[PDB]
């Protein structure tokens, strides 16, 4: 832990088009702490950090620390591409947890979300997104990475997420392709707007743990 580091529920930094949020939403889950700090911002690139213990409610999601991008929301239709570099690393004990984007789709730019897209990016000590059926729905091959696809309901919302098959500590692409994948294979309207374009973490459990993120960028185009 750093004496810059923030460490409040809903505590904010800011960096260039990037807003870094602690959002220890479910901390009334489990016993622990977790604070978080930028490192740089270079360019368009920034880098930053989350240290964390958590233990109980196991299947309980404690946080979702994040660096989300400050963009006009725009129709799917409209996106020519969202390039995107991330590498990372996971350090301490026992961990579960994920490393994930985390984007949403809504009929109006301001409104309430009809889909929730994640992707994950590591799965640790058996993490698991959510799922209806509790297999995959498809296991495509997008951005250099095979995943495996799963949707499941939260209320109102349907949320999808692509898992990696192996963790993946450097990743780039283009964000879109994802969306894409969605519009073909999944019925989802390309005329919703993308709202939110998060990158982070969601810790379960573990100890001394610490995300360390090098590089991260994202645009839209």
């Amino acid at each position: 832990q750093r004496r810059s580091d923030f460490c409040g529920q809903w505590d904010t930094a800011t960096a260039g088009d990037f807003t870094l949020y602690n959002d220890l939403w479910g901390e009334s889950a489990g016993t622990g702490s977790q604070c978080t700090g930028v490192d740089s911002y270079s360019g368009d690139t920034i880098a930053w950090h989350t240290s964390w213990s958590w233990s109980g409610g196991s299947s309980s999601v404690k946080s979702y620390v994040n660096a989300a991008l400050t963009f006009t929301p725009t129709q799917l239709n409209c996106i020519s591409s969202i390039p995107t570099t991330w590498k990372w690393s996971y350090s301490g004990s026992s961990i579960v947890a994920d490393v994930a984007y985390d984007t949403f789709l809504a009929e109006t730019a301001s409104g309430s979300s009809k889909y929730e897209i994640m992707v994950w990016l590591a799965a640790l000590g058996g993490a698991g997104p959510i799922s209806s059926t509790g297999s995959t729905i498809a296991t495509p091959t997008i951005a250099g990475v095979n995943w495996k696809l799963y949707s499941g309901p939260n209320g109102d919302t349907t949320v999808y997420s692509f898992v990696a098959d192996s963790t993946t500590e450097s990743f780039s692409g283009d964000l879109n392709d994802f969306f894409t994948y969605l519009v073909d294979n999944e019925g989802v309207s390309d005329e919703l707007y993308l709202t939110t374009l998060e990158a982070g973490t969601e810790p379960f459990t573990g100890s001394n743990a610490k995300l360390t993120v090098s590089e991260y960028s994202i645009s839209i185009e």
